[PDB]
């Protein structure tokens, strides 16, 4: 079902939360070799999440589930805010700009925490 597909997508999202927190600890500790690997693991996770979310939105549209489509349009837009912040963070790491890396890291945390009440609302709507 689209609802079980969203639960799968939500788990992939939680996996990225877990890896992100590990990556934050590694960054604070200066373990740049770990950070590089965690960033790659986050890129693949977000890429997958982005796809599951698109398939769910397209399916809700085909089903005519107007409320779920509204929420998923708002959610995917917020997801892209997070994706842009993540990508700038990766660039800051490549550039050795720890000040920018820190800024992007906190911003991605805030963008993410805000989008949580909507994440739950989508589960109920599908
Ligand atoms: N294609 C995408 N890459 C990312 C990276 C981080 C976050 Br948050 C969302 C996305 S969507
Ligand atoms: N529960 C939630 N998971 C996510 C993932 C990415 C972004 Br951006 C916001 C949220 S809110």
């Amino acid at each position: 079902s689209v609802k079980s597909e969203y639960a799968e997508a939500a788990a992939v999202g939680q996996e990225a939360v877990a890896v992100f927190n590990t990556m934050k600890a590694a960054f604070q500790n200066g373990d740049k070799e770990a950070v590089a690997q965690y960033l790659a693991r986050l890129a693949s996770l977000y890429t997958r999440h982005e796809e599951l979310l698109n398939r769910i939105l397209e399916k809700a549209r085909r089903e005519g589930n107007k409320e779920a489509v509204t929420l998923m349009n708002e959610f995917t837009a917020t997801f892209q805010t997070g994706k842009s912040i993540f990508n700038a963070m990766v660039a800051a790491f490549k550039n050795g700009d720890d000040d920018s890396f820190e800024s992007y890291l906190q911003a991605l945390e805030k963008v993410t925490a805000k989008g949580e009440t909507l994440a739950d609302q989508i589960a109920k709507a599908l």
